[PDB]
């Protein structure tokens, strides 16, 4: 609704798109296709890369730093589609850019995209 209006996260649902982490996730949700909000699903690879942002917690007040991790090595899960740009900067600004594949690090090189996690890595 009002794909253009001020980004309002919650806290109570992680499988829909205005969950707090998300902010900036960009692909799809794991928790949807047997990961979970911070692990992969059976059989992809957890990537070492990622992009951050850093997220407002509607429940507490706080902002903590999301690192977006991809869990890759599989065709795109295609449930619980998002993308959210939160403070998301041009690709000359990587770190910072959510149209990058962040999939480097798997394992056995995987580098096709099937979600991503939100983990938290730090407050702000």
């Amino acid at each position: 609704v009002d794909p253009r209006a001020k980004w309002q996260p919650q806290d109570n649902d992680i499988q829909a798109c205005d969950y707090w982490r998300h902010c900036s996730i960009d692909g799809n949700i794991c928790d949807c296709s047997g990961g979970s909000l911070t692990n992969c699903p059976p059989g992809t690879k957890l990537a070492t890369a990622s992009w951050v942002a850093s997220c407002y917690n509607p429940t507490d007040g706080q902002s903590y730093l999301i690192a977006y991790r991809d869990c890759c090595g599989y065709n795109v899960s295609g449930r619980c589609p998002c993308l959210n740009t939160e403070g998301e900067l041009p690709v000359y600004r990587p770190e910072f850019a959510n149209d990058i594949i962040w999939c480097f690090g798997a394992e056995d090189d995987a580098m096709t995209y099937h979600c991503t996690i939100s983990p938290i890595v730090g407050k702000a």
